[PDB]
């Protein structure tokens, strides 16, 4: 028997169903998202860091001429400086003094504790959901987990479930991600070589380790002026550092609807949006005839007070007699209303208690026990608490949650005036055909 | 000095070009995309291989009964049999001839030959171009890499590039792509967990020595019925095997535009398509002033014989009149006509013999030489050669591919309809007229 609905994705909701068979007695289920894993496919474009602007020692010809030479150091810069005659303890390391010809050379690394604090630069893709599903029906239950696409199945030693599609997509992501030490941000940044000085990965690598540094930092020497040897030169601040004073709040802290983004590997948990189409093969051998079962004769709704709070804000007696002692399975089979317990043991002859919850002021909804249903009609009143730490376990539909004294004021006012303009109608009418017989 | 061209994204074939600075003698500058590789953004979803099915030992409880555990290996298998009675050498190996419960076992892992003989399964994306361009302007010749994006720089020690963004973008790659021993399939797997039994991806795992393996070959056992022991199963064919015979042909055979498609990275070498924006700030050093190249007085154009083709089959003659000897470029700012030729010795006065290209079935082109123009007009001849192993040189258009000869009578044939319909509104007009004033 395969029993196909529409289950929220609203984790830690138990969503109650009822899989009725046309020959074999109705079987409770019970379908609780556990957990849920919105996982998008990355790579790693580069990662970033304070560079070390590391400065070789310059070299100084005597008075005669150097060149600078091609390199391949991440921002590589080299100069070539005249007559400077360079002053260390004795003050002259350098014979003929004019013409004394000095390299200047310079480039940047990675600093040694970039090992740590570092972002990685990613391209965040199309993401897959998964969802760790917990199903119990009948007696037996069952723990599993899914992908949610409509094609994955997932096997629970009797149990084949189907998953998916998700009704609207969503994916917290934009195109473009930056992680540093667990913390995600939804940040564009400049592509692989399109590098910028004082921005976001001003210097560029695939690994800490990699020898494949490439860095633009807009570094420039200077002339040096004092007799001492020296290089001097200047460069612009760290983009990295700049990114990183205006990094701006995480996505930890500003996803919607509510759910934790994680790292290694990068992900959204427990996130609830949409609904997920669930189709379940349940195992014959669960389901017993109603023969087994005891059928109940009849049965009657009497509502107590009723709420239509975000929790078990009402309460209901139901009146039974039947034949046997059992165990009926008792559902609501209304989309605004939803029982606290699945199943009672039922007597031949007697009443049981039950509570509800519902979301529109008005209930009329019709409640089922042994597969037999009943109506049940009530008003209830505004919730006393403004505000509650759970959430709401039903969706009001639309323009149902319309109470009755609306509906007939409502009503009689439309009708009102469609009834003088039917009534003016047939006055006109009457009016022209006594005129045409009287013309 | 800052030039923008449209190159067009040809490898093998000089773009030319002349910059006119109005202070400074005119210079000619060859774009010469010397290669050029599309790589896409790629992330390895999975590998699969054939499976090697791995059935362990089986078990007997010898007077008893066992249970059938769980595990997380790659398609774990297991089953129960009631009494077996099975014989090893001897005649006998248990006691108990009913109540001898039986244990099959059974799953699958990689084969040993997997480490080179696998499948990888891959996502793509949206790629960038990246382009290496030898330039020539004036006497100065460099080699260059950059990314064609329009932000990413490229520079050589004087030079400063900027180049995109892709006039057109294209990738040979859909959105889901194989890759089997260097050969690339544009192929549709199945997702990660949506694994169909007998198709391609029935194993999959993110790594060829990783054990979270995930397998589903559709593996049933069946009871042992032979009075000796074994475990008999029946398989689904390993379905890497059926895609291997139905792979087709790879996508280096079916890629269009020529594009040589390569692995490690994945991606596509000398991919000719539409036209790259190229912006080059020359150093000021290269220019010289217009008093030092000798301008020349006058020039003539005397155009010889010339077939529309791909190959420098035109020739025509410059007779020149000049007042100093130098080395003028010569240029053709027609759209439709390429010179052999981009400098050229110059005297007081004499004649040059220069070859060129073109595609229009008459040549209506304006060369340059110093800055002074001459239109050439010819009648180019079609070809004798049907085919050729050389790339055309020249776009083929419209309001020029068409011969002269055949605009006129095109022209007439048309005009005479206007001049007919322009008389008959003049004489409709003049009798009107004459009506008007005779009534």
């Amino acid at each position: 028997f395969e029993h196909a609905t529409t289950v929220p994705n609203v984790p830690g909701i138990p969503y109650k169903a009822l899989v009725e068979r046309a020959g074999y007695a109705p079987l409770n289920l019970e379908i609780t998202v556990v957990s849920s894993e919105l996982t998008p496919s990355t790579n790693k474009e580069y990662v970033t860091c304070r560079f070390h602007t590391v400065i070789p020692s310059p070299q100084v010809k005597c008075c005669g001429s150097l060149e600078c030479k091609a390199s391949s150091k991440a921002d590589y810069t080299c100069r070539v400086f005249g007559g400077v005659y360079p002053f260390m303890w004795g003050g002259a390391q350098c014979f003929c003094d004019s013409e004394n010809t000095q390299l200047s050379e310079a480039y940047v690394e990675f600093a040694p504790d970039c090992t740590i604090d570092h972002a990685v630069a990613l391209k965040v893709h199309t993401a897959a959901l998964k969802v760790g599903l917990r199903i119990v029906y009948g007696n037996t239950t069952a723990h599993l987990d899914t992908f949610v696409n409509g094609v994955t199945p997932g096997s629970s030693r009797d149990l084949k479930v189907i998953a998916g599609p998700i009704s609207a997509a969503f994916s917290p992501f934009d195109h473009k991600v930056v992680i540093r030490k667990g913390l995600v941000y939804n940040y564009d940044f400049p592509e692989y070589g399109a590098m910028k000085p004082g921005a976001f990965g001003d210097i560029q690598a695939s690994s800490l380790d990699a020898t494949d540094i490439v860095a633009r930092t807009d570094i420039r020497l200077l002339k040096p002026s004092v007799k001492n040897i020296h290089v001097p030169y200047t460069q612009a601040v760290s983009g990295y550092e700049m990114w990183k004073n205006n990094s701006g709040r995480p996505l930890q802290e500003t996803a919607p609807f509510g759910c934790k983004i994680e790292v290694e590997p990068l992900r959204a948990s427990n996130c609830a949006y949409g609904h997920i189409p669930i189709s379940i093969d349940i195992p014959d051998a669960a389901f017993v005839r109603s023969s087994e079962s005891p059928t109940i004769l009849e049965v009657s709704c009497t509502v107590a007070d009723c709420i239509y709070s975000a929790d078990f804000g009402g309460s209901l007696t139901l009146q039974y007699k039947a034949d046997r002692e059992g165990h009926c399975p008792v559902h609501s089979h209304s989309t605004t209303a939803v029982l606290k317990e699945a199943t009672t043991h039922v007597t031949a002859v007697g009443s049981i208690t039950l509570h509800f919850s519902t979301s529109s002021p008005q209930a009329n909804f019709i409640v089922s026990l042994c597969g037999k249903k009943t109506t049940c009609n009530a008003e209830c009143k505004p919730p006393a608490d403004h505000i509650i730490g759970e959430p709401h376990k039903v969706d009001q539909e639309f323009q149902a949650a319309v109470s009755k004294t609306s509906w007939n004021w409502l009503l009689a006012l439309f009708g009102g005036a469609s009834s003088l303009i039917v009534v003016g109608l047939i006055v006109l009418v009457c009016s022209s055909m006594l005129i045409n017989t009287r013309r």
